[PDB]
């Protein structure tokens, strides 16, 4: 139907530093030509659960998709935790076409040998806040179709960068709203 | 139908400092799994209409809802000014179920004795601008389901905090767009 | 149907400094009472393609609309590049009513002789980032119905202001998501 999500439930589903150390909460709702997205990230275990002065202040969460809009297994997000919504959970059928949720390849073209620097419109940059504390910005960069690894047709990545020393804190950020233009393709299984 | 709002019209509808001293403009539009929200606030009378150096730089607007998604009378927003949209105004029938507009309780759980600190995803933090002047930030914090007062089932609060001295100015801020995941429940009267 | 856009394709369509020196990418998707908007801007030729220390750090892109929601020819955006979406392009019929996409005149009234200063809710102010570089903010101000020139019924303007010296760089900014309340009127040709 019209929502792809992680659910807001079940277990750790995502890699920040190590396997399944974090919960990505992501909802993509189809609104015609655009998706309305909503994202947040929490470290449950590992380095980012209790940062140190040496913790790298840059974390990239990569969602890579095939030609059918289906999440690839090399993604940061586990596939077992991502699908069309059903009653606060996900549908039982595993491999559902999702091209209408994919970022538009004309608006957001893959990076090329021809175009040295890609269009800045392929990114959204803003701040979210660590611990929901207003003095603790974390820069969020959302990029569309800028990955080429593992034969991906589409990509959505969420990069969190920061400057301030958040040592001894758990990585946990406020929610961020965004939108992007979708691929026109539609078909199903 | 698919919009709950204050309307952009009628009188002062909200308490910042004193009763009906302000106009909250709020529109919630249902887009499947998410609501697309749009908010702004204006002080019409009282302290916040002409701030002083001693004016507290923190204003919380609380919308508290019952089990049916209906605004509770202890809210900052008057109930007479809040309902489903009809032709630039509101519907005549007063008590309309609105669970499909309520923030999801799994994504945004009420704060618990078990979980000392709640998930940061329960909040959105950004800036709006006082007087629409780019050198006058006001931090907006939107929180979902973080109130427990007056037996509320759900809550949406808008907190405006700031640092700079806005003495002699009227509190009036730019509009802010946001979204949140909705409760799955749907039923009606 | 439910999207008005520039397309993400074809040629320069917009004036920053001189005629057709830039590509405005703008998509407006109708979501009931609100439009979900998405905007970015790129300078292709002229001053803003290679800025200097004397380049004015203020660029206003004006979309002016008639009573039917149709773009006026005095707008910054060329009319040949703006219409309802069709399969990654635009519809062939040129003059299509678009009142349901226009900003609400009660929420966002035209400026008046009576009201010395207009409601700040008529604007959205945030930052986008030049070159998608996180140290290069550009303030975006979106204003609804604040133009009166050329007999316009409605307006949407995008102003980009900045402080930092971006000499030798191409003006190109990250994408920005926003929403606004729509006029209730609906009719067609
Ligand atoms: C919401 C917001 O903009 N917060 C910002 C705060 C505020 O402006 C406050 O006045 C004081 O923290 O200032 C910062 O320098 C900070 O604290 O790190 C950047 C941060 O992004
Ligand atoms: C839209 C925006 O980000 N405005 C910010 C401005 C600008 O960056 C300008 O360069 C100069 O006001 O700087 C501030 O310090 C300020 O004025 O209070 C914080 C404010 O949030
Ligand atoms: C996304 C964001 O907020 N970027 C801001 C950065 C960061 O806060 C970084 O820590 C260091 O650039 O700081 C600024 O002073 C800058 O660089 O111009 C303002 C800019 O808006």
């Amino acid at each position: 139907r019209r929502t792809l999500w992680t659910t807001p439930d079940t277990s750790p589903n995502c890699k920040m530093s190590t396997e399944k150390d974090s919960k990505l909460t992501l909802t993509l709702t189809k609104c015609g030509s655009q998706v309305l997205g909503n994202v947040s990230l929490l470290a449950v275990t590992g380095e980012y659960h209790q940062m140190t002065a040496t913790t790298k202040k840059d974390v990239k969460i990569s969602l890579l998709f095939d030609e059918n809009g289906i999440l690839l297994p090399s993604s940061s997000l586990s596939k077992d935790y991502w699908n069309y919504r059903s009653d606060d959970s996900i549908v039982s059928q595993k491999y559902n076409n999702a091209v209408p949720f994919m970022p538009n390849l004309t608006a957001y073209p893959k990076p090329s040998a021809q175009n040295a620097k890609n269009y800045s419109r392929t990114k959204i940059i803003s701040n979210v806040y660590l611990g929901a504390l207003t003095y603790q910005p974390v820069i969020i960069t959302i990029a569309f179709n800028q990955e080429t690894e593992n034969g991906c047709a589409y990509s959505i990545t969420f990069t969190f960068t920061w400057q301030k020393d958040y040592s001894a804190q758990q990585f946990d950020v406020t929610s961020f709203t965004f939108s992007y233009l979708t691929q026109e393709n539609k078909d199903k299984d």
